[PDB]
């Protein structure tokens, strides 16, 4: 497989996973400085989408194709086509500081922000610092406490990796796909293959690398809870029913601290990446929030 395939070549697969038919929406890549994004359905996005750690904007393709709304799907710093940082600082607080002037230019009229994991917390920091923009937050399988717990578990393996030389280097596409199959073997390989395609690039060596910087570190969660207390945007939470990432105690804590918690939707047979495992169920919920 030699691949100069355009990044929009597989969208018919996304339309089929979403269970929709008809012409594909218009989409193009946009950039303002350090931030790259996919702009869907023209120049007036209704919804902003923020992916998770180790993901990129393309994670949202199926959800965005199924929802049929104009949307902006942003590459977080360190991810997709967005610039890396030497300090490896992809904290919600920093992501939010980079993203806010770009969202003011590229999505000033988008009331709704959907964020998964790191993207969910980035959304909270955005809602805090720039309220005039965020009318409504949807969090996908994340709370501040839930991500703090995940950061603390991986701290030793993010200390060790950091001491290695270069990024990693992969002999083939298949070798990166093999790693993704290992982490989610029950998931349709054509879905997994599409995800790897977007998340990887071939070097002139003929070798392959991930598009994302290996995350050295995350941000100040007490400050992030202070942002949840001050926020006026209503918060909906979406959990994966097979995800242990967010506990019942996590959800109650978010209800207690939020000004307007709209509740948790628990999506049966979804892991952490609800947009990857059950996009049709995520489209219904997001459509519900647009009323
Ligand atoms: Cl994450």
């Amino acid at each position: 497989e030699l691949t100069g395939l355009d990044e929009f070549a597989l969208l018919a697969e996304n339309a089929e996973q979403a269970g929709v038919n008809g012409p594909l929406p218009e989409v193009e890549r946009v950039q303002a400085g350090a931030i790259s994004a996919l702009r869907w359905g023209g120049s007036a996005p209704r919804v902003i989408f923020l992916h998770g750690g180790g993901q990129n904007a393309h994670t949202w393709d199926t959800v965005i194709v199924g929802l049929g709304e104009p949307a902006l799907a942003v590459d977080l710093p360190g991810h997709g086509h967005s610039a890396w940082r030497e300090d490896g600082n992809y904290s919600p607080q920093l992501n939010s500081e980079t993203l806010a002037p770009v969202l003011r230019e590229l999505a000033p009229g988008a009331e709704f922000v959907v964020g998964m994991s790191l993207g969910g917390l980035t959304a909270i920091r955005l809602a805090a610092m720039a309220p005039d923009l965020v009318g409504e937050l949807v969090l996908v399988d994340v709370t501040p406490s839930a991500l703090q717990r995940h950061a603390e578990l991986t701290a030793e393996q993010r200390g060790t990796v950091a001491l290695m030389h270069g990024e990693r280097e992969f002999p083939s596409f298949q070798a990166m796909l093999d790693l993704t199959i290992a982490a989610a073997p029950h998931r349709d390989v054509k879905s997994l293959r599409r995800g790897v395609f977007h998340n990887s690039r071939r070097l002139d060596n003929g070798n392959w690398v991930w598009r994302y910087d290996a995350i050295r570190t995350f941000g100040d969660f007490a400050g992030l809870w202070d942002d949840v207390d001050a926020l006026s945007a209503p918060i909906t939470l979406v959990r994966g029913g097979s995800s242990g990432f967010v506990t019942d105690q996590d959800t109650a804590e978010l209800h207690r601290r939020a000004t307007h918690f709209r509740g948790v939707h628990i999506v049966e047979k979804s892991g952490h990446s609800v947009q990857s495992d059950q996009p049709r169920a995520l489209i219904e919920i997001v459509r519900g929030v647009l009323d």
